[PDB]
């Protein structure tokens, strides 16, 4: 990379090089993202607990977004186009890749975009860590039938296909391409653009 680029080691967000970032673990020095120039960053991380990093926008919204990864997990771990609402609170995952796991949940349909097929799925997470506390909440899952790393995800596609399967979004919070790790290791590197 660069010597301008930042190594992040604890839970923040901000801005860099034009994009939204957010750096969440449970694992402090279990993992590090690494924020390079323009949409890009990289993630490494060593047997962690969980983790969600990624660089895009600081409110969600229907955008048609184009990535390129390189994405080496080692266990758990997604490449997913990641975000939050309020009322209701969800968090949604659009999920271009895994690592030993495949996402699953309760299925909902299906959607297909961008070249791809998505299981749609609903899940709840109870007493967990949200964008407003520790608190029970649904995951919007798109889940692509096949894993890809790079490609453009038109994000609007997934929110009808949701909303026809009576999943209802709520006011946009933070919209990331992002890494997501669970009780895993391995490094991912993630260019972004609109
Ligand atoms: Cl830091």
């Amino acid at each position: 990379g660069s010597h301008m680029d930042t190594t992040i080691t604890q839970n923040q967000t901000g801005y860099d090089n034009g994009y939204f970032y957010s750096f969440w673990t449970d694992a402090p020095g279990t993992v590090s993202m690494t924020l390079h120039s323009g949409g890009s960053y990289s993630t490494s991380w060593r047997n962690t607990g969980h983790f969600k990093a990624g660089k895009g926008w600081s409110t969600g919204g229907r955008r048609t977004v184009t990535y390129n990864a390189s994405f080496n997990p080692s266990g758990d771990a997604y490449l997913t186009l990641y975000g939050w609402t309020r009322n209701p609170l969800v968090s949604y995952l659009i999920v271009e890749s895994w690592g030993t796991y495949r996402p699953t949940g309760t299925y909902k349909g299906t959607v297909t975009t961008d070249g791809g097929t998505y299981d749609i799925y609903e899940t709840w997470r109870y007493n967990a860590p949200s964008i407003e506390g520790t608190r029970t909440f649904q995951i919007f899952w798109s889940v692509r039938q096949q894993k890809r790393t790079s490609g453009t995800i038109t994000i609007g596609n997934h929110f009808d296909a949701w909303a026809r399967a009576g999943m209802n979004l709520g006011s946009h919070d933070y919209q990331i391409m992002a890494t997501k790790g669970w009780q895993s290791s391995g490094s991912s590197t993630v260019s972004i653009s609109e």
